[PDB]
């Protein structure tokens, strides 16, 4: 049968942290430092259903998914660097525990240990042209998005249009996030993928980063950065744009005046007072239907296409996942 | 075989191609550190070593544009590393832009050169194994960053010749003068011989400190010295140097460029300048030259473009 989803972390977890050993002590430490921090690895998990759903070997959506979790850990040491980020996953961000330029370059070293990966799985018969042609793609559409991410929170003035915010995140995050798995799991099984794919992945990855965006404010377990980090940041999130576009006018001025001062320079009482004043808003909720609306959406664009998945347990197991995206 | 005029034009051309973007603000930001120019020396020697091996043009200037696009994001990030202000007359791009999109710009263009090896790999342009060497010359260059970064970001002096070979080995001649040559041979589907790597990493370290010695000798008086740069010179001298000459020496060294005096600094540079150290490091760079190119000739001797490799020899003479 298909194996378990923990099996699958477990092996992810396993074969991460394989392609980052080094035999210098402190070098390793800082290139397996966020793997370690653990976490679901759901983009891992949907990558190996998606590959083993659309008919490819276990062992390709295993390197396959392993690659993309590597992205992800990349991606987030400089993510953090980036956002000024002081906390990741409940400890100190790599920079804060490290020298920044150390954890600058760990990130480089990492994001080449993916391509290794990946040429090798590609000499082995794993990974068809495709497979790189599509991380290529990940990688660029992911640093555009974060390029959007950063220069919307640095402007001297702020785009509120949902279209703006919708563009952006769809190419920060939704796209490896729930697109790449989809589309790597038909191109290693040597099947283009259908454009549907995209236009319903795109969503779903949408629904995961409000979900994300969401946790942030509450006071679950931090899984990412620290708590409010997106209000200490100033990061265009949809919960923020709902909440301008119905706050009472002095409520509305408050909160963009505190957006446009750089982190150091926002006075806590006003991070609080507006950490607060999003918890209690209308538009919190909002953005809890609009992730799930987003999830429909998704949904209805991928049914027809999942008919031609010839692995029915894969996809079973696949469709699960793309639930947890927006459910967790 | 093209001229170095019209390959250097080739490989300009074709990385600004390869950084052009729909976004002019984000085309601007990636485009800027290859529009700031350069020799391009590494592309060169790339090329010419493509066809002194016989592979196809179109491969050597493919993987050279690959290698010169490495070069670039590899001194976006270099930039903001070690906290170089300027870049070739002009402010880093880490100065002109906030840092975090500068930041992210090297990723861009890492992940840009990774598209051209997947793309040439794709139309049959490139076997695996040349991207197999790109992976190599990535993993050792930032693995050498590494231990330099380590010791000049904390103030580490007390490194021995061995520490210095090792870090420069990684950070520069590898990706300097072994990964042409491993490549030439790649893309002809060659396998290349152990002296490439053993020949290679003995010219990139002689180039490396005989520039070093050029920055003491030649010519602001001595930079390397208000940076505090960990050349071989200045590792040898204090690794002989008297308890109190080195003392203050280290006490020199320990201020950051912005507040040592130029009485002090003209002071350690009369000393090594007439060093013994100095002469030491000299010495090393022409035997590391001299045993570099032995290691390459019987190899060289048997490549099949011989007009390329009159180049390839011409270009590595140089450095």
């Amino acid at each position: 049968m298909v194996p378990a989803p923990e099996a699958i972390r477990q092996a992810l977890q396993e074969r991460l942290l394989a392609r980052l050993d080094h035999p210098d002590p402190l070098y390793r430490d800082l290139l397996q430092d966020y793997p370690r921090r653990g976490g679901k690895m759901l983009r891992g998990l949907l990558t190996v259903y998606s590959a083993l759903a659309h008919g490819a070997p276990l062992e390709a959506g295993l390197e396959a998914a392993t690659a993309l979790e590597l992205f992800q850990n990349w991606v987030l040491v400089h993510d953090d660097i980036e956002d000024g980020s002081e906390e990741r996953r409940g400890r100190p961000a790599l920079h804060r525990l490290h020298p920044m330029p150390l954890a600058l370059n760990a990130g480089d070293a990492m994001h080449a240990e993916m391509w290794g990966l990946l040429a090798e799985g590609l000499a082995r018969g794993l990974f068809p042209p495709e497979v790189l042609l599509e991380f290529h793609e990940v990688v660029r559409r992911t640093a555009y998005g974060q390029h959007l991410d950063l220069l919307w929170t640095l402007g001297g003035t702020f785009d509120l249009r949902p279209e703006d915010y919708f563009r952006m995140v769809a190419h920060k995050a939704a796209y490896y996030t729930a697109v790449a798995p989809l589309r790597l799991g038909a191109l290693l099984a040597g099947k283009t993928p259908p454009a549907a794919y995209e236009e319903g992945g795109l969503r779903l990855g949408t629904a995961f980063q409000i979900v994300d965006d969401v946790l942030n404010l509450e006071g679950g377990e931090a899984y990412g950065k620290e708590r409010a980090g997106d209000l200490y940041e100033g990061k265009r999130t949809l919960i923020l744009l709902r909440f301008l576009e119905e706050a009472p006018p002095e409520e509305r001025a408050r909160a963009l005046a505190l957006l446009a001062l750089p982190r150091e320079a926002k006075p806590e009482a006003e991070v609080g007072w507006l950490l607060e004043r999003l918890l209690a808003s209308r538009a919190l909720a909002w953005a809890k239907a609009e992730a799930k609306r987003l999830q429909a959406e998704g949904l209805a664009l991928l049914e027809a296409a999942f008919q031609d998945l010839p692995g029915k347990e894969a996809l079973d197991h696949l469709r699960g996942l793309l639930a947890a995206l927006v459910e967790r």
